[PDB]
């Protein structure tokens, strides 16, 4: 009534963007229509959503994603193409159950990125084309996949070219989490600038940001924005939400966030969002993964069955204390 609108507050910063499904369209319409002017799907645009089975296409619910988003005037982000999870098995087996060849999985990767651009081709104006393809862990720069095995390390290049080719017009997106660790920052950095120097369509570097209320720091968060914003890209944040929980805190009993929690997740929400009001010259979107705190993935990752409070608004889709501060930064 009163409260500021998100996309109205940031309209000369970022777009303000969430992730949905149909349920969650129905469940969180309004705070959807007084807030965002993006949205993304949160999982009907992956792979096992789109293409369940070769030339199988199912694309009703990324429909309905896609149609409330142009009926309400909000940009879409597309995700995903490319990514280890959520892409069935059989695009990488033949009849025998064995791996396919690199030419035949390039021919899959290339008719899936065809067909799925090209339908929301003018609707959706960037994708992230590479999901995650970094190593969390160790000293590899590659996480291992089945699109890395079959096809080789120039799997990412050719994805970024066949979503070019669909739509030449899409900004095209490298996509990741715990992007502002510096030791995966610099392997994102050395990924995305090597294909750069290649002349590789790569126009963006999607920041997932789902953070905790410790990690990562200010600093580390300062110094990824202006170590990616060096390379030309543009940055998107794309997942955004702050755990109430680090990754050690496995704890499942919580029935409620402490006072201490939603008062330091209040000065942490106010403190990302004036590093990123500082950084509006290269950040041009901020997505939640969600939107209230009613659906967020974060209840059941890492740990299943629990609750989490990660976002801006509570569960009775009111703001919350955080909400005020992000807004008045």
């Amino acid at each position: 009534s009163s409260l500021p609108s998100l996309r109205d507050v940031f309209a000369n910063d970022f777009r303000i963007g969430a992730a949905v499904n149909p349920v969650t369209i129905e469940m969180q319409k309004q705070l959807l229509i007084d807030h965002v002017n993006s949205i993304t799907a949160e999982n009907h645009m992956k792979f096992e959503h789109l293409q369940p089975e070769e030339g199988k296409f199912t694309f009703q619910e990324a429909d309905r994603i896609v149609d409330f988003a142009c009926s309400h005037r909000m940009a879409v982000r597309g995700h995903t193409l490319v990514w280890h999870n959520q892409t069935p098995d059989w695009v990488f087996q033949d009849g025998q159950g064995h791996f396919v060849s690199r030419d035949v999985l390039l021919e899959r990767m290339k008719c899936h990125i065809s067909t799925v651009v090209r339908r929301y081709k003018g609707k959706i104006y960037c994708w992230d084309v590479i999901n995650e393809a970094v190593a969390d862990e160790g000293n590899e720069l590659l996480r291992p996949s089945k699109w890395r095995q079959i096809i080789g390390d120039d799997f990412m290049e050719q994805a970024f070219l066949y979503a070019y080719e669909a739509d030449p017009d899409a900004l095209l997106f490298y996509n990741d989490y715990n992007e502002c660790f510096p030791e995966k920052r610099e392997k994102i950095f050395a990924l995305v600038k090597s294909l750069r120097d290649k002349g590789i369509p790569i126009h963006g570097i999607g920041m997932q940001a789902h953070w905790s209320l410790t990690r990562p720091s200010l600093d580390e968060i300062r110094a990824a924005i202006e170590r990616y914003a060096s390379l030309g890209v543009v940055l998107h944040i794309t997942g955004l939400d702050v755990s109430m929980f680090e990754f050690h805190d496995r704890r499942t009993d919580l029935a409620a966030p402490t006072s201490e929690m939603i008062e330091r997740q209040a000065e942490r929400y106010g403190q990302i969002f004036a590093l990123f009001k500082e950084y509006r010259d290269v950040i041009q979107s901020v997505t939640f993964w969600g939107i209230a705190d009613d659906h967020t993935w974060l209840d059941n990752f890492p740990v299943h069955g629990r609750k989490n409070w990660p976002l801006l608004f509570d569960e009775q889709h009111k703001p919350k204390p955080a909400f005020w501060r992000a807004v008045s930064v």
